[PDB]
C-alpha cells in the first residue's frame, strides 16, 4: 500500500490515509475514482478531493510516455475457463459439431487411435481480454481488405500445448514448421484429423502414462477455434510457403477425393484465431 | 402539419406556435426535444418546457399501445445507394470476387450468354435500416443456436427483380418454387452462375430491348449479399423440400462434380439474406 501512501504524501493529505486504509483504496483504484466515488467513501470537502483528481491526471496523462496507467492495470489480466451446462444447447451443438465430423483416415488410426464416437467428459469456453482484443482488431483489419467480410469459421486445433495457447493465444512463432503448407497454424473441419495430433505430430508417443496413441482411459484436450480466413487461397498441392500469399489471408486444401473428407486451413499469423471452446474428451 | 399545433394547443402554449412556426418544428421533431434543445430554440420559462416535454410523455409512452411514435418516426426510412470508387479498394475486392468465380456451363452458355469475364460499371453500397435490422436479429437468433457461430458467407444473387429486394429486403414468400431443392431463395459462389437468372429462370427470354440471352450491349445487375447459414444441411441429390431439415438453418450443395464448379446455397428464411452490393456490369 506504499504506492498510494507516497501520491498522497505528495499532495500534502497524509491525513486521508485512514480512509484510504479502512476502505483498501490502492493506486489502481484510486486513479479510477471520480468527484461521486471520493464522496462515497467519505472525502467530504471538495479541495481535497480536487486535489486528488488534479494529482490522479498529472500522474496517468502528465506522464503518458511512461505509461504509468499499464503498470497498474496488470489485475484482473488473464484466462478464465468457464464450464457450460451439458443440458444447454451450446454444449449440445460443441458435441453435434464434434461427434458429427469423425471419419476414417488414410493410415488405420495409427496416429489418433482406432474408434467411432467420443465420450465428452467437459466443455468450456475460454476468456481473455487481451487475446480477445487483439483478435477482434485483426479480424476486423482484415474484412476491410475483404469486402466488409472477415470469413470467419469455427475450427478444430490440437495440439499438445493447449494450455499455452489457452494462456497467451495462438503464436505463429511456434508454427507447424514441418508442415505441408510451410509453417503456419493448421486447422481442420474434421475433429478427428486434429485429434491425430493431440499428443504431437503423427499422434507422437501416445499418452504420457501409458504411450499409447490409442489409449481409451487418459483424457484428450482439443481446440474449437474461431478463425478469420479473409481471402483464402485454394492449394491442391503441397506447398512450402511461410507467409500467406499476396492479397490472400489464408490458405485452404483438401488432401483427399470428394467424400467424407472435409477442408483444411492454414493461418500464417497467430492473431487470426482465438480458442474459444476447450473439449475435454475421450476415444471410445 | 396540424398535429403540432393540435398538440400545443391542447396544452394551452398556441402562443408559443410562431417560435415553432420559425424554426420548423413538427410533432416528430418536437417528441426527440429534451430541456436542452427547447432552450436552444428559446423556450427560456421551465414551466413551458416542463408542460411540453410531460405532454410528449403522456403522448409516447401514455399510449404506447397505440403506437404513435412508429406513426411519427417513419420519415427517414428507405434505401440509399452509396456508390464505390474505383479507385478504393473495395471496389477493387468486389470486382476481383466477380472476376475470378467465372466458369464454364454445362449448356453452351445459353443461359447467360458466352463470355469470359465481365466489363464493371458501377458497384453501390445498399443501406436501410431496418432491413438491416431484421437481418441482424435474425444473425443473433442463429448464433445462439450454433454454438457462436453465424457461418456467414458473401454469395452471389441473380434475379429479375434486384429492385424489389433491394427496396424490401429478400423475401421467402417469393422463393424459387421450381428450385431443385425446393420453395427457397438460392444463392451462388460462383458469379457466373448467378448471371443465369439475372433475366428469369433459364435466362428468360435475355434482355428486355433485344431479347437476346447474349446481349453484350444491356446493363445487368447481380446482388453480393452477406448470407447466414448456421448449420447447414450436406445435400447430395434433388430433394424438394418447404423448410430447413430439422436442427439446420440452411442448406448446401452442388450439381456439378467438376472442381471448377464452387458451392451452392438455399435458405428458407428471407431474414438471413442482406444485399450489401448492387454491382451493374456487363458480359463481354
Ligand atoms: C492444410 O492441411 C493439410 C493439407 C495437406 C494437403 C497436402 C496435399 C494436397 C492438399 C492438402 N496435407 C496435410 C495437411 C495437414 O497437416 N492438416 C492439419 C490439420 C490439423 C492439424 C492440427 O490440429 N494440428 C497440427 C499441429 C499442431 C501443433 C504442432 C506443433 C508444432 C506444436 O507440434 C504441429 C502440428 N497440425 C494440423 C495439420
Ligand atoms: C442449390 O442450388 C442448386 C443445386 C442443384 C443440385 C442438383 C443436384 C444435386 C446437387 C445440387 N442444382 C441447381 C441449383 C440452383 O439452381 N442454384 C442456383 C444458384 C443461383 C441462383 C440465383 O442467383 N437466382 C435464382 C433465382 C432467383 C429468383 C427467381 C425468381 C424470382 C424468378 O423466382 C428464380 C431463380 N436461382 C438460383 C439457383
Ligand atoms: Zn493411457
Ligand atoms: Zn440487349
Amino acid at each position: 500500500d506504499f504506492s498510494i501512501t507516497q501520491f498522497v504524501r505528495n499532495l500534502g493529505l497524509e491525513h486521508l490515509m485512514d480512509i484510504f486504509e479502512r476502505e483498501q483504496i490502492t493506486l489502481d483504484v484510486l486513479v479510477e475514482m471520480g468527484h461521486k466515488e471520493l464522496k462515497e467513501i467519505g472525502i467530504n470537502a471538495y479541495g481535497h478531493r480536487h486535489k486528488l483528481i488534479k494529482g490522479v491526471e498529472r500522474l496517468i496523462s502528465g506522464q503518458q510516455g511512461l505509461n504509468p496507467y499499464l503498470t497498474l492495470n496488470t489485475s484482473g489480466s488473464g484466462t478464465i475457463l468457464i464450464d457450460l451446462s451439458p443440458d444447454d444447447k451450446e454444449f449440445q451443438s460443441v458435441e453435434e459439431e464434434m461427434q458429427s465430423t469423425v471419419r476414417e483416415h488414410r493410415d488405420g488410426g495409427h496416429a489418433g487411435g482406432i474408434f467411432n464416437r467420443y465420450n465428452i467428459l467437459k466443455i468450456q469456453k475460454v476468456c481473455n481480454k487481451k487475446l480477445w482484443e487483439r483478435y477482434t482488431h485483426r479480424r476486423k483489419e482484415v474484412s476491410e481488405e475483404n469486402h466488409n467480410h472477415a470469413n470467419e469459421r469455427m475450427l478444430f486445433h490440437g495440439s499438445p500445448f493447449v494450455n499455452a495457447i489457452i494462456h497467451k493465444g495462438f503464436d505463429e512463432r511456434h508454427a507447424y514448421i514441418g508442415g505441408m503448407f510451410g509453417a503456419g497454424i493448421y486447422f481442420a473441419e474434421n475433429s478427428s484429423k486434429s485429434n491425430q495430433y493431440v499428443y504431437g505430430i503423427g499422434g507422437g508417443t501416445g499418452c504420457p502414462v501409458h504411450k499409447d496413441r490409442s489409449c481409451y482411459i487418459c483424457h484428450r484436450q482439443l481446440l474449437f477455434c474461431r478463425v478469420t480466413l479473409g481471402k483464402s487461397f485454394l492449394q491442391f498441392s503441397a506447398m512450402k510457403m511461410a507467409h500467406s500469399p499476396p492479397g490472400h489471408h489464408s490458405v485452404t486444401g483438401r488432401p483427399s477425393v470428394n467424400g467424407l473428407a472435409l477442408a483444411e486451413y492454414v493461418i500464417y499469423r497467430g492473431e487470426q484465431a482465438y480458442p474459444e471452446y476447450l473439449i475435454t474428451y475421450q476415444i471410445m
